[PDB]
């Protein structure tokens, strides 16, 4: 045959942290338009533009709730970067991976949609043969 070591876990980690990076992206940039809808929300409610202040309102809550969503997925992620730190112990001394029903879950409550996250799916499918899902 000529399959790849146990470096799938390398390369698996590299793929996480690189999502990761955008996540944090993602997080910057809405914080960013926070700013502004901030500022938006003082001039219209200093302009007594009531209806104006509850929507810009309405669209902060949704940034918020956005960020969140982020940062757990965010977390998830970071649950997977341990599973593999954990995979790389396990073989240290075995050298060869095994179940873990921590890098299971995450990586199911990460497999969402909005993102690019069908990389998710694939990843979940890599490591599957592997035998770790």
């Amino acid at each position: 045959q000529e399959k790849p070591p146990k470096e799938l876990v390398n390369e698996w980690s590299l793929k996480i942290r690189k999502e990761m990076r955008v996540v944090d992206r993602q997080i910057r940039d809405i914080q960013r338009e926070e700013e502004k809808v901030k500022r938006s929300v003082k001039d219209a409610a200093k302009k007594g533009q009531k209806d104006v202040c509850i929507v810009l309102a309405k669209e902060m809550i949704r940034s918020r709730k956005a960020v969140s969503k982020l940062y757990a997925s965010k977390a998830h992620m970071n649950s997977v970067l341990m599973g593999m730190k954990n995979q790389l112990a396990v073989l240290r001394v075995a050298g060869s991976l095994q179940k873990s029903t921590e890098v299971m879950k995450a990586m199911q409550s990460l497999v969402k949609i909005p993102e690019i996250q069908a990389t998710m799916r694939e990843l979940s499918k890599e490591m599957m043969k592997a035998g770790i899902i």
